């Protein structure tokens, strides 16, 4: 019965099309959802209880689109997902972390405009995660972004939206001094032919994919759902394909912002992503990811790697990686493990953060510290292993990837233990 | 030779690469499609679609395949949108350029246990009124395909019938009903109802390999340009399911409401061409060749054989065509199964035969009405040269262009075995 | 029938990785095809009667090579004229008669630069009276080759040019050799001593490779069966070097002293023919292929494009042998180069060609000595019969089996471009 | 080139240029060929056991020694000629010749001794004179046996019986020398420590152009199950006599390498002929020259795929550590092995870097030359206090005695295979570390 759940005759099929074949719609997905949903937030999603519903439907990131509404609005926004959230913070063993990206106005008829300094500076007071940054054309836009955060934010992540012939065009300097990218379908199917956006999405989501940055499917996803509470066959398909593809996020626009159905249209990509990520040919793309991956003599590169290699040797249920800024969870995440990495961080930023990352579970360690460094680690360990049984990833029996390191501090990852859960 | 140029356009660095990832990475927005459209459009005649001169309109924008759906309307009311389509076709007739064979298909109401009393009367209607294709509603099992067989009477046995799997028990005996259908279609909307919303897209994946598989004609339907029903332009989801389902491997696409009902009929098939156009030079042929070629069994068929060794020969020189004399269609859905980068001219003395090749992927048929030479290889030449003819008058053809000449050793069907790489003067 | 499937290696031939492969070879499982690789044995005082040469001919022997290091033009001219005469002896049966080819080996440059003034003399002797093949003595540079050539005249046009590589010069200029020669020989006797012994497998099969890359034959030689000059039977290493150098591509395989002075000249090749049988079948087909395909280049050469559809066609139904009507010989190499596991049965008018086709893998020529038909058409299906009754007396062929046929469209050298898939009757 | 192009830059083009490197990173098995460079030298230390059979021209002490500085890890003694009183000599020898290097334990090297039993001959069964001889082997302590005419499952568990209770941690390498044992095969692999293809015989009781056949049919399974395969007879035979091989010979060393053959072996090149110390340098030579020929891209893929999912930690953290090792091109694998056992299951995936096994055991040290790529480091400090102390001396050693003889240099990354607590059977840690 194990091999017969969640796509496993597909997944050991010999080719693409064999695959194909095998696929059974009575294969039931087991992993739990990889895939992030990024929520718009607007006046149908602005209340604390409407937020709870969405947390608990699946929504892993609020977005705040600052094309509409003033500061105080925002700031309004910002408050009553920071107090829905903390309603769960009572079990911190279940406690779900929800990161807040500010998506910026643009440049329009203009580099970056005196609104967006604005509203980038409205973001570093107000703590935001991640910077959705639109119109970007070249590098030297990321720049301005990154300037404009100051010193102050450092550590936000800036995400580029390509909708343009320009950034599609200099995507690879865009993506090397981005930290991610979101196909920014709306605009972009106005900027060039309709016809050709699946192309740039497609094309876009191959090189993050090869970069190891997170990548982000925007726009229309579940457009009737604004007004009908079940979605078109082009949409849940289209769905299932952004995931099939290979974006790190799926994003939710007037479909949570101003929709009638906020709370169905976070279920229903919720259930898709499941599905299609069930589906997936980890045979031939586990394959690909490692020999397009280059050679490394950096540590935690290298144990990702072994830690994947691993994972998939035995079937483990999970990865479990100690992080304090994220990175070695985002590199194991770059070889789409079957495996749920599990990733156990101190710090509340990061936690929200790695959301960006497919198949990354944040867990924010609020435990008391352990006086010697082993035994505090050991406990972290322990942390991520209690959690994953509460949560149903994990069961007695189950073996585990576990990913650390020599020392503390960011970036010395270079162990991977085998361990039997109980 | 072909030039820098010739290498850039129709995602050819793309098709060239020698990973799946590479594929995608080296997909360009700025190499433009040359080749023509390979995916047949099915357009659903309604209101919106019945005056002549409207359906002038989507012959021109790209139907190849005109759908009768049997749930709405009187037989009055279809003999006479049938008689409209024919009108619109051979208004073309004139002009080799421009007279392009359409397709009449009939969407059965459906079942009750089996099938309904009303299907057997629209089933004895498409045959007098000469239909070439049957979507027969409701599949469940391979009795229900072999009823509809049974029901188009002793006149309608050259009929294709695709079976629509819009249930559970559809999907679950999908083999069985696939070994006695011409095709299947992938009837989503049913199916969306039938199962949950979140599984259709595996049921439409999984229906499209196995056709692919055994080489048959797939059709992918339903809200697949929906918003188009009320507005000029569809969305970014509807854009990209059109896109997938071609790189999923569908033979047909196809519009319901779309342009049966909607205000934008025309605008909803020019739509399909385009997207359809551009994921066909999208397609990844390295790999799917291959595993096309290691999945299919070994044949004693000469027509089987000839087909692999045709299709490989056309990719090794780039070949602008593959021209197959065909009587049946068969030859030509044998050269369609490896899914050749080039176009398949499929030239047939059979009107039937013509209308039906639309099924297949990458068929483009041209109906010959000559009389017959009196020595047979002056008959095939001549057919051979009409083939070449057409091609280079709708631009699929130059002086100077490679094109394999897929042909048998004597008349009447079932004999194909021979393929010739010729130069075109 | 089962009992089919079983031989020939073929269930390690469908396996899906080479490790796979490598399990599933069966000391059990029989040879069945004809043995494609080559046998070129050295003439000398061993192997010089006209009785003994009749033994070696029906032993597998198919090049004779003269080596010009040893002996006067009158001891060679007598060569010649003993294998001509011993060749002849069984024109009798043209359905069964094997054509043998004579080359050429050099003595080389020794101390000097280039063209040694003995070479000049010992190439014009060749051409005078009409070798084959030339085996270029330690060849350097591609300058070496068109030495060899200018020494040849316009006589020895058709003669072909195989370059000896035997020192770390001629490997390291490779590519540029390989080039301008008709194809190579890997001298390891010379080679061994010229760069570290424990290096030469590495230098054989980097240009067995290369070889193969470019479609041009290649040639083992030296030392394969050494302990045969004196015993009946080789040793284990021996036999496994044998074997390798048919699994590493080699078209060629050589027979020196075993031959020239040895004690078991006919044993020799019957050893080497019964090695190579088995090593062909153990041949990896499966990755072999797709590695051929990819690695060649698009082409807009008929000759080129009929080659790989004739060879993909005959895999697809085990074709028993491929079929084709050749001039210079270069139809055959061009279906040789993918490896095909069906025999490549050559017709040909041409007895120089028929000769030098032996340095293809899987070449079989048939020397066809009927004056032409008033018909070109007749006499073109005349020399396809005559194949099928040659292959069916020789054992390739059976009543039922399929064969593929490959022919031109004009007389005259240069024109194939038809392939058909025809049944044994 | 990307895939690479960072990794060039740091370690230079004259890196990639040196042990068949670009014809290791070829996407194709044909590109690999064309690749191979007769300048590009190799590197790596010779990881292919060489087996150099003892008698009247390698029995001296002093030309026992020379054969061990010449490459020989496994000494063995035919039982099918000479006394017991012969063999204790032979085996007094080659100890004596092995001790005679102990004096500096990071550098000393270990030979195991096996015994070669005479067979069966015209019975069904264990011979009487076969039990004799293994009841000898288990008196004076040999490490193998390769026994003689294996037939079926049966033959081995009669040798396994013969070997009594003091015989159990001797290995059984099964000898394939006919039609029965080539067709029982897998049922005689499934109870052996490995298998040899005793080509000699083979080469008599079916086809001499069978014999390829079986070989690469036999090193394929004996690599697909984990389990050391020997090449032998006849591979350097002209070296009886001659001081240099034919061309045939070199040929056959490096096809045995290459098909995957663990050890290779010599027996009259060794035994009684002329040159036995340039028989062994020749072998040696060759294996290096093979090795760094192998296409390990299809290779650790292909082994990869046929190797079953697996609940071992053993299992899965040597697959993880090959894995990491190729990723960072690691000079070396340093693995903590009572039994050998961890030591094997790296060496099962066929890493391109070396497995420095570090063990107390003098027998497991001497065993672990059967399988391929792996250096035994006797360890003979007394245990530390700490556990994990003990534990980081043991792995420190093999950093010592790695940069010492060659293998590794200061900035070098090296995979580090470890258990959770002692005992065998615990191994399920992999820690990447940096040459300091
Ligand atoms: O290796 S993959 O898993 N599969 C990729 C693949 C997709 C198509 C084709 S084909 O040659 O067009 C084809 C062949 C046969 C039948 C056909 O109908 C089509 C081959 C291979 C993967 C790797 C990536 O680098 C990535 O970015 C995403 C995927 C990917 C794509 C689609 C999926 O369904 C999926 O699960 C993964
Ligand atoms: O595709 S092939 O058939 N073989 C290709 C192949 C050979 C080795 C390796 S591996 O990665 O080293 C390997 C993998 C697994 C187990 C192992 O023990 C070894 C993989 C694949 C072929 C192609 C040519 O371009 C050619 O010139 C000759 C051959 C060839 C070589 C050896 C054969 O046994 C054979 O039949 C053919
Ligand atoms: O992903 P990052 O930012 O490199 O963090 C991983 C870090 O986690 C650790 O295992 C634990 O260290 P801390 O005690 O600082 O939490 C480090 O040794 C390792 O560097
Ligand atoms: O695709 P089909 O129905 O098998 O038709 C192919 C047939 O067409 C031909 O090429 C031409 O034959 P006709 O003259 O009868 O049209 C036949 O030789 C071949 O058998
Ligand atoms: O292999 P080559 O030398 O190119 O010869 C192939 C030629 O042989 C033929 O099949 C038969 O021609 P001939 O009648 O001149 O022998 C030609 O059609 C073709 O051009
Ligand atoms: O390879 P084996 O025989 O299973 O031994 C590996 C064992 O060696 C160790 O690394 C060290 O253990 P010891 O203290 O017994 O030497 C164990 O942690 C592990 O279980
Ligand atoms: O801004 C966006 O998200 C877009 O244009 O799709
Ligand atoms: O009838 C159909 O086409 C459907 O239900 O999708
Ligand atoms: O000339 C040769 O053939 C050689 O040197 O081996
Ligand atoms: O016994 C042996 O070693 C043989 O037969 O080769
Ligand atoms: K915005
Ligand atoms: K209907
Ligand atoms: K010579
Ligand atoms: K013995
Ligand atoms: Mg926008
Ligand atoms: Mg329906
Ligand atoms: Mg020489
Ligand atoms: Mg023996």
């Amino acid at each position: 019965a194990f091999f017969q759940q969640q796509q496993l005759p597909a997944a050991m099929a010999d080719t693409f099309l064999e695959h194909l074949c095998l696929l059974d719609i009575d294969s039931e997905p087991v992993a739990a959802r990889s895939t992030s949903i990024i929520a718009t937030i607007g006046p149908a999603s602005r209340s604390v209880e409407r937020l709870k519903e969405m947390i608990k439907a699946g929504m892993n990131i609020a977005r705040l689109n600052f094309s509409h509404g003033s500061h105080e609005y925002h700031a309004e926004s910002i408050a009553n997902v920071r107090e829905a959230v903390e309603s769960f913070a009572g079990s911190p063993l279940s406690y779900r972390p929800v990161a807040i990206a500010l998506d910026t106005k643009g440049p329009g008829s203009g580099g970056l405009s005196e609104q967006d300094v604005r509203d980038l500076r409205f973001g570093v007071e107000h703590g935001v995660d991640i910077v959705f940054a639109s119109f970007v054309r070249k590098a030297s836009d990321v720049a301005a972004v990154r300037a404009a955060l100051g010193p102050e934010g450092h550590g936000i992540k800036i995400i580029s939206k390509i909708e343009n012939h320009e950034g599609v065009k200099r995507f690879d300097e865009i993506l090397e001094v981005s930290d991610g990218i979101m196909v920014a379908r709306g605009d972009l199917g106005i900027e060039i032919p309709a016809e050709k956006v699946f192309l740039a999405q497609k094309m876009m989501i191959g090189r993050c994919n090869l970069a190891g940055k997170p990548v982000v499917c925007a726009t229309q996803m579940l457009e009737s759902m604004i007004t009908k509470p079940r979605p078109t066959r082009a949409e849940t398909s289209d769905v299932a394909n952004a995931v099939l593809d290979g974006a790190d996020c799926i994003m939710l626009s007037g479909e949570t912002a101003k929709g009638n159905f906020p709370v169905e249209a976070v279920k229903m990509q919720h259930a898709i992503a499941r599905e299609a990520e069930a589906a997936v040919y980890h045979r031939q793309l586990f394959e690909e990811l490692r020999r397009a991956a280059p050679l490394s003599r950096d540590p935690t590169e290298v144990t990702a790697i072994g830690a994947v290699e691993a994972a998939f040797k035995c079937c483990a249920a999970a990865i479990i990686v100690l992080t304090t800024t994220g990175r070695s969870a985002q590199l194991l995440s770059r070889y789409r493990p079957r495996a749920a990495v599990i990733a156990v961080t101190r710090s509340a930023q990061a936690a929200r953060q790695v959301h960006l990352c497919r198949g990354v579970f944040p867990l924010l360690y609020r435990e008391p510290p352990e006086a010697i460094w082993a035994d505090d680690v050991d406990r972290r360990v322990q942390f991520g292993i209690e959690s994953g049984k509460l949560r149903g990833f994990l069961r007695v029996g189950d073996l585990v990837i576990v990913v650390t390191g020599w020392r503390p501090g960011s970036g010395y990852t270079n162990i991977m233990r085998v361990l039997s859960i109980s």
